[PDB]
Order: structure tokens, then C-alpha cells, then sequence
């Protein structure tokens, strides 16, 4: 029951670095939980009574108001502190690039241990100054990442005055991440000029600590100020958090204790099968996974979706389901796919006897995105799959989307999405509603309205007239204007 914990771990980091990235990640993230199971045993109830203390998994009990440690995390570092008190004060300082920061600043003398996967240390500080920092580790990255932190925590202005360049660093939802992050950030990428400006001291002696020198050689004469590397140097108390939209947990005070940017990026193999549900970790098997099971959810879903989609549409674009399918589409376009499909959609509506359940299967996941209009009358529509652009058809089938009216077996890139049932409302008469933006299909080719024109042209007509128009190679068919 050790692997239990492990695998709660594997899954929490996963939930939440989804959750981050959509749309609602504190809706996202409680769909997810309550989701997933860890070897048969529903992760909410693990997450109710299991003590593990670990950020994703901490974020996630936040989310489901429970209680975690008042611990915070920075840099991947577990802060306790040991003794001492600060109060928090907003500053404005001006980093080596002349930018302007404005920084949260804790003023009072606090000593804290900070504990790693290959690092711990023991620090005390004060405003905006380091005091000093023992720290113990496996290798000179370890020890390295852990005095980074360490610097970036005091606040001090010397390494303020270390950045070069400006600091515009977002996250994966491209919000930008507070001025602690993006110095810690500016200087985990690299961190020389932070280490030759800090400053040197000569050290006494004491048993089992050697100095550091800004390029990491120990040394029994010198070290970074305050700085001390050890050899054998190396969290039950638990309150009410508050979580916000960003996942951003908070304690009574208002410090942010946890958020996204403190999960770990390691990712390990469970020793228990972990199973999700939700539709936001389809995109586990591909993007290929992802289409076929947007689609397969609309036919097991047809009935709720059928009627929202006759009657509240607004709420059926909206749906978490139909998030993993966007991100598929070329963020230029789909904004104007959006628009051209819900169109479309609207001319089905009003066009009464025309519902086509196949089209409407068909395009739906283009409807997600906000709607930005164009004109342009897409004949295709495009997602990438592993970085090539396949193509849905707006009229007809496709490699990606392949209907048998027979069978009435629905296919998607090869694999079965399911079947399709008898439904009444279905037109029988040949009129499409929903292939071409402000026209209507009436079928077959009829010589006596004229020769075939091309789609280019369909933009001179006006008002309801009734052209034949070259719909595709050799296909030729009647459409009107509305
Ligand atoms: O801004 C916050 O509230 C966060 C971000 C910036 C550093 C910490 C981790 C992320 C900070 N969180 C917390 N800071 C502190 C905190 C105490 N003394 C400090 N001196 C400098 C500092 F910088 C943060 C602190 N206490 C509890 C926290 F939970």
C-alpha cells in the first residue's frame, strides 16, 4: 500500500498538468478526480483519507476542500519553517535590464528547511538578505538548483541587479507567471553572473562543511557568501487552504503555498494501473484517439446532444468534451471554422425538414471555438495529427471520417465509432442545408437553370436565385441562395 501512494503521485501530476492547460482547470481538475480510479478504488476516496504529502496530490485535496500542509513549495523545494515570522509588503524594484518589478517582499527573520529529491538545506534570512544557507546534496546540479532557489527566495538586490534580458515568461496557457517565478526561471536557465556578483567570504573551520565557489569547485578557504555545502545536513501540522481558478492554493494570509509551476516535471511508471475517464486524457493514445473518441462520445450522447443542439446550443459548444478535438485544430483557423460550421448549424435550424444527423455528427467539434466570422466557403475542414494536416470533408467521406448510410457504421481513421440509428426527423428529400455558408443544396444537376458555375462565383448572386454549381470533380448539383 506504498504503491498506492506511489501511483496516486503518478496520477495527481498528471490531473493537474492537464487541468492547467484547459479552459476551467479547477472544473477540469475536480472532473478528472473523480474520474480516475487507482487499481479499482475511486482516486477521491484515496485522496480523502490517504496522508501523502506531495504538490499535485496537495492541490488536489485543496480542491475537494480539504486540509494539507501548510508548507509551500518553491523551485521544487519544500519550505517548513523552523522559527522566526514575516509580514508581507509589495515593493517595486529594478532588475539589471532596467525592467520594472513589482514584488511581493517579506520582511522579518524566519529560518526554514528546504527538502529536494537530490538536495535539502537549512536556511535563515531576512529582509530581502540571505543569511545563511547549509545544503547537502547528490551532485553539483543538486546542490547548484538548491542555492538558486535559496537566492531567489531572500530577494535579495544583488540578484535582482544579476538579471539580463527581460523577463516575459508564460506558462503553457500562456498567462504570465508572477515576478518570483519569472526570476527563479530567469536564472535556473542559467546562472553565472548571479553566482560571480553574489560575493566571497573567507570561512572558518568547522567539521564537515566546505565551501562553495561560483563555479561549484568546493573549497576549505572560501565560499559564496553565506553559503555552506554539508555532508550528512538534511510537516504534521495541517489547515484550511483556499484554491482559486488557476490552482493557485492559498492559505489564510494570502501566500500561495502550491500552484502548477510547483509540480514536479519527473515521470515515473506506476506499480498499479491507473485508469481515466475523462475526456481530457483521451489525448494519453494520440490525437488519433482523440477523434475517434469525440465522435464515438456524440453517438452515445446523441440523444442529450440532439436535443441541446435543437434548442440550446450555446451549452452544447461549451462542453468540456470537446476541448482534447480543439486543440487539433490550427489555432489561425479555428475560430473561422467555428463560425462557418455554427452557420451551417443555424441554417439547418431554420431551414425546416432538412436535419441530416451524419453533417451535424460531422461537424460539431468545429463549433467548440468562439466564433470568428469570414466568408470564405470551406470545402474541407483540417486538424493535425502527429503534425500533418488530414482533411474532413464538409460534403462526403474522408480517411478521417468515414459514414456507410447501409451499414450505418460510422468509421474514423480506420477504427469503428460506432453505428448509427433510425431517426424520424431525418430528411429524405435531397436538400442540404449544411455544406455551403448562405445556400441550399437541391440536388442533382438541372440543365434548364443554367451551366455550371464554380464556388468563386456563388458571391455574385443575391437574394435566392437558383444556380447549378460545380460542387466537385465531375459533381454537379442545384444550389439556391437564402
Ligand atoms: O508569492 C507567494 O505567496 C509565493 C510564491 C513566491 C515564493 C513562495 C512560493 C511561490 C511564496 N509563498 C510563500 N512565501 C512565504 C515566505 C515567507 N518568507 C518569505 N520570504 C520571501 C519570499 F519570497 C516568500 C516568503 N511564506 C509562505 C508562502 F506560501
Amino acid at each position: 500500500n506504498d504503491d498506492i501512494d506511489q501511483s496516486l503521485i503518478i496520477a495527481a501530476r498528471n490531473i493537474v498538468r492537464r487541468a492547467s492547460v484547459s479552459a476551467d482547470p479547477l472544473a477540469s481538475l475536480l472532473e478528472m478526480c473523480h474520474s480516475t480510479q487507482i487499481g479499482g478504488t475511486r482516486m477521491v476516496d484515496i485522496l480523502r483519507q490517504n496522508p501523502t504529502e506531495e504538490q499535485a496530490v496537495d492541490i488536489c485535496k485543496a480542491a475537494m476542500g480539504l486540509r494539507i500542509s501548510s508548507s509551500f513549495s518553491f523551485g521544487g523545494f519544500t519550505f517548513k519553517r523552523t522559527s522566526g515570522s514575516s509580514i508581507k509588503r509589495e515593493e517595486e524594484v529594478l532588475t539589471g535590464n532596467l525592467q520594472t518589478l513589482k514584488i511581493r517582499v517579506h520582511e522579518g527573520y524566519e529560518e526554514f528547511t528546504m527538502v529536494g529529491k537530490r538536495a535539502t538545506a537549512i536556511l535563515r534570512k531576512a529582509t530581502r538578505r540571505l543569511v545563511q544557507l547549509i545544503v547537502s546534496g547528490r551532485d553539483e546540479q543538486s546542490i547548484a538548483e538548491a542555492i538558486i532557489v535559496a537566492m531567489v527566495f531572500s530577494q535579495e538586490d544583488c540578484m535582482i541587479k544579476a538579471v539580463r534580458g527581460d523577463l516575459n515568461f508564460v506558462n503553457r496557457a500562456n498567462q504570465r507567471l508572477n515576478p518570483m517565478h519569472q526570476l527563479l526561471r530567469h536564472f535556473q536557465k542559467d546562472a553565472k553572473v548571479l553566482f560571480q556578483n553574489w560575493g566571497i567570504e573567507h570561512i572558518d573551520n568547522v567539521m564537515g562543511m566546505v565551501g562553495v565557489l561560483p563555479d561549484m569547485t568546493p573549497s576549505t578557504e572560501m565560499s559564496m557568501r553565506g553559503i555552506r555545502v554539508s555532508k550528512m545536513g538534511v510537516s504534521t501540522e495541517r489547515v484550511v487552504v483556499s484554491i482559486d481558478r488557476f490552482l493557485r492554493v492559498r492559505d489564510q494570509r494570502g501566500n500561495v503555498l502550491l500552484s502548477p509551476e510547483e509540480v514536479s516535471e519527473t515521470h515515473g511508471t506506476e506499480r498499479l494501473t491507473i485508469t481515466y475517464s475523462s475526456s481530457m486524457m483521451w489525448e494519453i493514445n494520440g490525437p488519433e484517439s482523440v477523434l475517434v473518441n469525440t465522435y464515438q462520445w456524440i453517438i452515445r450522447n446523441w440523444e442529450t446532444v440532439k436535443i441541446q443542439w435543437s434548442q440550446n446550443p450555446t451549452m452544447l459548444y461549451n462542453k468540456m468534451e470537446f476541448e482534447p478535438f480543439q486543440s487539433l485544430v490550427p489555432k489561425a483557423i479555428r475560430g473561422q471554422y467555428s463560425g462557418f460550421v455554427r452557420t451551417l448549424f443555424q441554417q439547418m435550424r431554420d431551414v425546416l425538414g432538412t436535419f441530416d444527423t451524419t453533417q451535424i455528427i460531422k461537424l460539431l467539434p468545429f463549433a467548440a471555438a468562439p466564433p470568428k466570422q469570414s466568408r470564405m466557403q470551406f470545402s474541407s475542414l483540417t486538424v493535425n495529427v502527429r503534425g500533418s494536416g488530414m482533411r474532413i470533408l464538409v460534403r462526403g467521406n474522408s480517411p478521417v471520417f468515414n459514414y456507410n448510410k447501409t451499414t450505418k457504421r460510422l468509421t474514423i481513421l480506420g477504427k469503428d465509432a460506432g453505428t448509427l440509428i433510425e431517426d424520424p426527423d431525418e430528411s429524405t428529400s435531397g436538400v442540404e442545408s449544411a455544406v455551403l455558408r448562405g445556400f441550399l443544396i437541391l440536388g442533382k444537376e438541372d440543365r434548364r437553370y443554367g451551366p455550371a458555375l464554380s464556388i468563386n462565383e456563388l458571391s455574385n448572386l443575391a437574394k435566392g436565385e437558383k444556380a447549378n454549381v460545380l460542387i466537385g470533380q465531375g459533381d454537379v448539383v442545384l444550389v439556391m441562395k437564402r
